[PDB]
């Protein structure tokens, strides 16, 4: 691939990410000073587990839909056979959701954006998922310490999805090519911005897949209730 082809790939991925976010980063940052009061927190804690599930499931359904749209915008994805598109989405969509969550996490006071304001872990008490939510908060905290730029998170999340190592792929070589092109773009971009330091700091994939597995396990328990 030519330099121009690589540069265009970077810009396409980054635009695709920006245009498939639920809220713009500038909006999330502006709202950091908007923190649920003690009375509002108490109000959330009083809600039924079922209502809190509905509220979280509503948000997650939208987040997953946006990740699906992001995937469809990645060069070559829609040219893959249906099977391989599905394999990549099954393994990767919720991983991208978990990574994207860090945009809405404020490390200064350990709060997250939810339904208009920022609140801590205690907002979600009615769910009875303290261990899991703590793990999700910890993951976002570790990600926030990397200080991902908008372009970095776009390219990283593209690579979460486009991974030729996923079991069950029918056209492995085709996915290998897309993955390689994206990696070239990512490495090129990091070199240009002097940000290659982030690579060794990226979350261990075993950690991301195990957290995703635990998350999806709990989501499926709720769905069956
Ligand atoms: C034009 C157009 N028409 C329809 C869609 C669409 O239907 N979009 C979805 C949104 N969603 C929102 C929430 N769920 C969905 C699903 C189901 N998917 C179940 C498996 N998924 C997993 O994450 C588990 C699989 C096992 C591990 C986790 C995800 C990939 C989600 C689809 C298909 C999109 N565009
Ligand atoms: C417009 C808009 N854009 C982005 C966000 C966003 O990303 N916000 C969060 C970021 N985080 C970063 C780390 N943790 C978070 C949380 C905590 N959430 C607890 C409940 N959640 C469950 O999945 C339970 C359902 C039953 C099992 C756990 C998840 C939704 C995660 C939120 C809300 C919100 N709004």
């Amino acid at each position: 691939a030519s330099l121009t082809e690589i540069e265009h790939l970077v810009q396409s991925v980054c635009k695709s990410y920006r245009e498939t976010c639920q809220l713009r980063l500038e909006d999330l940052l502006r709202q950091r000073s908007n923190i649920f009061s003690r009375e509002e927190v108490t109000g959330y804690q009083r809600k039924s587990m079922w209502e809190m599930w509905e509220r979280c499931a509503h948000h997650l359904t939208e987040a997953i839909q946006y990740v699906v749209e992001f995937a469809k915008r990645l060069s070559g994805f829609m040219e893959l056979c249906q099977n391989d598109q599905i394999v990549l989405l099954k393994a990767g969509a919720m991983e991208v959701v978990l990574v994207r969550m860090c945009r809405a996490y404020n490390a200064d006071n350990r709060t997250v954006f939810f339904e208009g304001k920022y609140g801590g872990m205690e907002l979600f008490r009615a769910l009875g998922c303290s261990e899991l939510i703590s793990s999700i908060f910890d993951f976002s905290h570790s990600l926030s310490a990397l200080h991902f730029s908008e372009d970095e998170i776009a390219l990283y999340t593209a690579l979460v999805l486009i991974n030729a190592h996923r079991p069950g792929l029918q056209e492995k070589r085709k996915v290998e090519q897309l993955q390689y092109n994206l990696e070239l773009a990512f490495h090129h971009h990091l070199s240009k911005t002097h940000r290659q330091s982030i690579l060794a700091k990226l979350p261990p994939k075993g950690k991301l897949r195990s957290l995703c597995s635990q998350h999806v396990e709990r989501l499926q328990i709720f769905q069956h209730l």
